[PDB]
């Protein structure tokens, strides 16, 4: 039926309302490691003084640590010298094929602020999971109304979409969850 559709096309659009929020909690991070923090750090590579980030994948696997891998690993040793000289207060360990320099985490106080953030978030994600309930429930409505659904139906189709509803706020309260305990407990 077009309510099978309409059900599915609003699973989708949660599960993108999902999808966004989790793009924004991407960039709230517990620690000062972040690939700006080299912004204005410059190696001369080739006699050129050029960016650490146009040499190297830059990249925050954990809270505490920024870990560079360059493009051509002979540049290590070059590119190492320009962040002590950079002097964040930075001291670099070298793999063989990685930078690696340990960063502090963001103070507790900084912290509180981005369990904020993540609430903010949460918050919006709620909104557009509830709009499309709501526009789901209004296309179920017109389709009983054009004749494609009958009354049987317009019921079990809605209460399908207050389950799914329920189940992305769910989702939604899970994620902030996991987020804020990532966030204070390191
Ligand atoms: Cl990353
Ligand atoms: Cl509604």
């Amino acid at each position: 039926a077009m309510g099978q559709q309409v059900l599915k096309f609003s699973n989708e659009k949660m599960e993108k309302a999902v999808a966004a929020y989790s793009r924004e909690l991407a960039t709230v991070r517990a620690g000062r490691a972040s690939a700006s923090v080299l912004d204005k750090v410059q190696v001369d590579y080739y006699g050129a003084p050029t960016p650490v980030v146009q040499l190297a994948n830059i990249t925050v696997p954990e809270a505490r640590l920024l870990v560079i891998q360059p493009y051509d690993k002979t540049s290590i040793g070059d590119i190492e010298k320009a962040i002590l000289k950079a002097d964040l207060g930075l001291n670099p360990s070298n793999d063989g094929t990685v930078i690696r320099i340990a960063f502090p985490a963001l103070t507790e106080e900084r912290r509180r602020d981005l369990v904020k953030v993540v609430k903010k978030y949460a918050e919006e994600a709620k909104v557009a999971v509830r709009n499309v309930r709501r526009d789901g429930n209004d296309d179920l409505k017109k389709l009983e109304k054009a004749g494609e659904i009958t009354e049987d139906d317009l019921r079990g189709y809605t209460e399908d979409i207050q389950k799914e509803t329920d189940k992305y706020i769910a989702k939604v309260d899970e994620i902030a969850k996991n987020k804020e305990k990532e966030i204070m407990e390191v």
